[PDB]
């Protein structure tokens, strides 16, 4: 009865310190760990529910859940019932839910590739996999509790490697040593073990061999989910109700394909959201601001996006503009608009609440139209942030989205803005709940406290017992910043008719079909830069792949090495934004030595370059839910070698980038799954020329002016030429990068749009392009071919791993009219003057 092997006994007190007579009066074990291992843990007898009348329908299966012996807490709900839906070969669906009363839910050969079955007593649902007989899921393996503020179920995990479970800094595959996972949205500096700014309760779990499944538990509510070495997992909440999806995958990227056709494929971004932003706290007025567009135009760094912080506001109110620093804004936003380039500024959620009534229109409106998160006595819950006293907006009720709507088309026709940079969404209070402090009840003191940072719901935050218009604040916290992220989406649309660009501090899942993230106040340091890399390729997994750091870090001082290695490495970041603290050096890209500023050049250089690349790969993340920063083992499963890299990316199916993330050194030693690998710095853009690997670690020279990029044997790459704008960019010529296999065959594409408008797919106004490398020949192959794209210009074809030179080289029949041959590097470059919208032909010999 307590003979239960250490690394699979299951925590009996999993709420207070106990001792061995209220363990054993629980029913449970004690055992002392011999060095955490919980010391009191569930014997297999203890009781749980029990299975009854389960029944058959079309949709599938459901059942009556029974206990009979209550749990150690309250309001345990002893009758349950379970819908199991067998939803498509790819995805299961089950429900636990209390019958008798409606609970919060979140606001969301022919045969399935799993198979399901049930543990009578004590209950659980096992999954395996039909194909090779794996269990993926078995919640047998400890007690079901389901009360009023505490649902645990748990699950044997089919092996050590989990991913998932942001926002945390982690590795990107997750410790199983008895880590808890805590999931309550929080304002606080990116650090390890802390629950951080968002929540997204989903994990991929590898398989031996290379098959993957995934697990989304749809519930909002503070939780934790606590891994054990076994190994397995356990889901705890603190309300809602267990809400499960499983896909089967069985590859990694239909495993990520499977859970965003639940939450929501990524949204498709404006072309001109790929270039480089800058920002900092500390662009104290129109004149600085333009002076940082004047500083990087001379120096040629390119720059699409200027922002502003707090700087521009007047008392640091939102929807305003200060009369001293900022009196010509309006101006200022035009000129740049003029020049070709965008403007992005921060919008905080909380509203000034002090000022004299009259005088401040979105607190007046807000008040009027009842837009406000309220307290006990229905009066608008007040705390404190950047204006002083704010009143917080509830973007679960319709009726604030239009006011929020009307704040944003309003003071967009004041000032022209291209999108919406929304910061502390979490929401984040100065104070502790409010100026008044919070009422004495089970939300604000619930009898289950997940593992947040300051050890209550409030802290940072306010009241878990303020009234939204869909339920109260415990339940909705985790969605603020995802609905404020939808009303933003939305009012930008109606204020611009074109795609919204919402950068959001705050996340849940299902995120990414509106906003981009970044990952909130790293500090300038070697380890935050590391550490990017595991977190920009969590939220490519989690269908966000807008994501990215703070270019050369947000918190203290960068120094010049760090900022030259935080530009290579950012430069791959989907997402690319250099922001920097008010207290901090400055540290845009001019503001560096002249070798330092050469290597950052570079880096946006190459950056721009790829842009037509970068944009396809996110339109392949829109229609078909891929990532575009992906982690090596989503591209070579098999390679179980891969497994623990999270310090390469891969862009997309062929970019292998290899980043130095440590001071003073001049190599790096990186994975390269078999197959070959040139070396992109032998293609021309405005040493071992290829990587031949069986699988295998690598060191690469790596001095202070390269980052490592190497493009995968069998595809074609589309580039364009230079341009300090995507306005520029964007009219240039183009060229093709083509890395042959051995036996001389690649393939590649390109999407083509206006960059911005909206319903771009449903109206097929696009152009998509295929390139095929075969039998010494390269040619197009035109999918869809309109207006937008069919005048594109190819000037130039780079042909990778030519054995011999060649002796003609022709364009549509006729010799070219130059082109090279380089021996040592296997290179073949040619000069043509084609068109992407039409069909071509280069063959040499
Ligand atoms: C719900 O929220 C409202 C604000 O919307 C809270 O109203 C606040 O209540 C306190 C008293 O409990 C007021 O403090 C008093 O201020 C006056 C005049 O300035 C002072 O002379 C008194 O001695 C006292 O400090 C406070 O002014 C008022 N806030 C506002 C903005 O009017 C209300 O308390 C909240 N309800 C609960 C139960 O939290
Ligand atoms: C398990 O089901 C039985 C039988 O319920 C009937 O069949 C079902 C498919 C559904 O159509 C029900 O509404 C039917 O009542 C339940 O046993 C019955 O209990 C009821 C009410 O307490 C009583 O009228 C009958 O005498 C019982 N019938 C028999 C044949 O035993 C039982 O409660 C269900 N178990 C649980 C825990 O829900
Ligand atoms: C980040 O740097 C500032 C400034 O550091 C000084 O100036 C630089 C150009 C460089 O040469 C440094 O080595 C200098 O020492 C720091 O802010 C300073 O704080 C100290 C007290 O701690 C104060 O006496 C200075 O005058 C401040 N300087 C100014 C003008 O702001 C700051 O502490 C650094 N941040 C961190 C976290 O280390
Ligand atoms: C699901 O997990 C349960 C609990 O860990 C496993 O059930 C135990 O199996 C062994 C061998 O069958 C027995 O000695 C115990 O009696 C079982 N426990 C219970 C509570 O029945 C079970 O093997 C797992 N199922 C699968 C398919 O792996
Ligand atoms: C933009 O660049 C100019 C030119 O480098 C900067 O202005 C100089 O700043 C230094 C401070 O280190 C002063 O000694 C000089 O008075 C300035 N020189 C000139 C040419 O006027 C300016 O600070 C930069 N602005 C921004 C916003 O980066
Ligand atoms: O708007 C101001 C800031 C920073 C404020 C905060 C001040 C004290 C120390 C930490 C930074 N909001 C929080 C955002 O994360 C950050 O990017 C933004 O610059
Ligand atoms: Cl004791
Ligand atoms: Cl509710
Ligand atoms: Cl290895």
């Amino acid at each position: 009865q307590c003979d239960v092997p250490p690394n699979s006994r299951f925590d009996c007190a999993p709420d207070k310190a106990i001792t061995q007579e209220q363990c054993e009066a629980r029913g449970c074990c004690y055992i002392p760990a011999k060095q955490g291992q919980p010391w009191c843990f569930f014997p297999p007898s203890y009781p749980s529910y029990k299975l009854e009348n389960l029944s058959s329908s079309e949709m599938g299966y459901t059942a009556t859940l029974t206990r009979t012996t209550p749990t150690f807490f309250p309001k345990d709900i002893l009758t349950l019932r379970l819908d199991v839906m067998m939803e498509t070969e790819n995805r299961l669906h089950f429900t636990i839910k209390d019958p008798a009363n409606r609970r919060y839910e979140v606001p969301l050969a022919p045969s399935p590739l799993y198979s399901v079955e049930f543990s009578e007593e004590p209950f659980g649902v096992i999954v395996h996999r039909q194909l090779d007989g794996r269990v993926l899921l078995n919640t047998t393996v400890a007690p079901l509790f389901f009360a009023d503020q505490f649902l645990q179920l748990s699950t044997s995990l089919p092996s050590q490697y989990i991913t998932g479970l942001a926002e945390h800094l982690s590795p990107l595959m997750l410790s199983t040593s008895w880590t808890r996972i805590t999931l309550w949205n929080r304002d606080l500096a990116p650090t390890p073990g802390a629950n951080l700014y968002g929540s997204h309760p989903f994990y991929l779990a590898l398989e031996d061999g290379g098959s993957a499944h995934g697990v989304f538990l749809l519930n909002s509510n503070a939780m934790d989910v606590v891994l054990q070495p076994s190994p397995a997992l356990s889901w705890r909440s603190t309300g809602g109700i267990l809400d499960v999806y499983i896909f089967l995958g069985p590859e990694p990227k239909s495993v990520v394909q499977q859970y965003l056709d639940v939450v929501g494929y990524p949204f498709m971004p404006p072309y001109w959201g790929l270039g480089f932003h800058l920002c900092r706290w500390g662009y104290s007025s129109t004149a600085i601001t333009r002076q940082v567009v004047e500083n990087m135009t001379r120096a040629h760094f390119p720059l699409d996006v200027q922002w502003n912080d707090l700087d521009y506001m007047d008392s640091r109110r939102d929807f305003t503009f200060n009369k001293d620093g900022f009196r010509d804004f309006p101006a200022m936003v035009q000129e740049l608009h003029q020049g070709g380039r965008r403007y992005m500024m921060i919008v905080d959620p909380a509203i000034s609440s002090s000022g004299p009534a009259g005088s401040y229109r979105p607190y007046d409106e807000g008040l009027r139209r009842g837009v406000f998160i309220t307290n006990e006595t229905g009066q608008p819950l007040i705390g404190k942030v950047w204006p002083g006293s704010t009143a917080f907006p509830d973007f679960t009720n319709p009726t604030a989205l239009a006011w929020w709507e009307d704040m944003v088309a309003e003071f967009h026709d004041q000032v022209p803005f291209d999108g919406m940079w929304i910061d502390m969404n979490e929401p984040s209070n100065f104070i502790r709940g409010s100026e008044d402090g919070c009422p004495n009840n089970e939300l604000e003191n619930p009898p289950y406290v997940p593992g947040v940072v300051g050890g209550t719901l409030q802290a940072a935050t306010i009241c878990a017992s303020s009234h939204q218009f869909l339920s109260t604040h415990y339940n909705l916290h985790n969605l603020y910043g995802l609905t404020e992220a939808i009303a933003s989406h939305r009012a930008l649309v109606k204020a611009r008719g074109t795609r919204p660009f919402v950068i959001s501090r705050s996340t849940f899942a299902g995120h990414g079909r509106y906003a981009g993230h970044w990952t909130g106040d790293v500090w300038s340091s070697w380890e935050q830069l590391a550490s990017s890399v595991p977190e920009i390729l969590q939220f490519n997994l989690l269908g966000v792949p807008l994501v990215g750091a703070d270019v050369c870090g947000f918190l203290g001082n960068t120094s010049e090495e760090l900022c030259v290695r935080w530009t290579q490495l950012g430069a791959f970041y989907p997402f690319m934004r250099n922001h920097n603290s008010l207290l901090s050096l400055p540290q845009e890209p001019y503001s560096f030595s002249e070798p330092a500023q050469q290597a950052m050049r570079k880096a946006l250089t190459l950056r721009y370059a790829l842009l037509p690349h970068l944009y396809t790969l996110f339109h392949q993340a829109h229609v078909a839910g891929e990532t575009v920063a992906r982690p090596l083992f989503l591209e070579f499963p098999k390679d179980s070698s891969t497994w623990t890299v999270d310090h390469q990316l891969l862009w997309g199916e062929a970019l292998l980038i290899t980043p130095v993330l440590q001071a003073g050194k001049a190599e790096v030693t990186g994975y390269f799954p078999l197959g070959t690998w040139y070396d992109l710095q032998t293609v021309p853009i405005e040493r071992e020329p290829a990587i031949h690997s069986e699988g295998q670690w690598v060191t690469l020279p790596a001095p202070l002016d390269t980052i490592n990029v190497h493009l995968r044997a069998g595809y074609i790459i589309p580039l364009q030429g230079p341009g300090l704008t995507t306005t520029e960019s964007r009219q240039q010529p183009m060229a093709l990068a083509v890395a042959l296999t051995k036996g001389g065959e690649a393939r590649g594409e390109l999407f083509w749009d206006d960059g911005e408008s909206l319903e771009v797919l449903e109206r097929g106004a696009y152009t998509q392009v295929i390139f095929l490398a075969r039998n010494n020949t390269i040619v197009n192959e035109l999918v869809r071919v309109t207006s937008e794209g069919a005048g594109l210009q190819l000037q130039k074809v780079t042909v990778l791993g030519v054995a011999t030179a060649p002796q003609q080289v022709l364009s549509n029949g006729v010799p070219v009219s130059n082109f090279t041959y380089s021996p040592d590097t296997k290179v073949l470059d040619i000069c043509v003057s084609l068109l992407m919208g039409e069909q071509f032909l280069v063959s040499w010999c």
